């Protein structure tokens, strides 16, 4: 992890958008 940019699937609590 560094200090400059946070992506927003950087987040285990996130999961990635999905369609089925």
């Amino acid at each position: 992890g560094f200090p400059r940019a946070l992506p927003a699937w950087a987040r285990p609590d996130y999961n990635p958008p999905l369609v089925e």
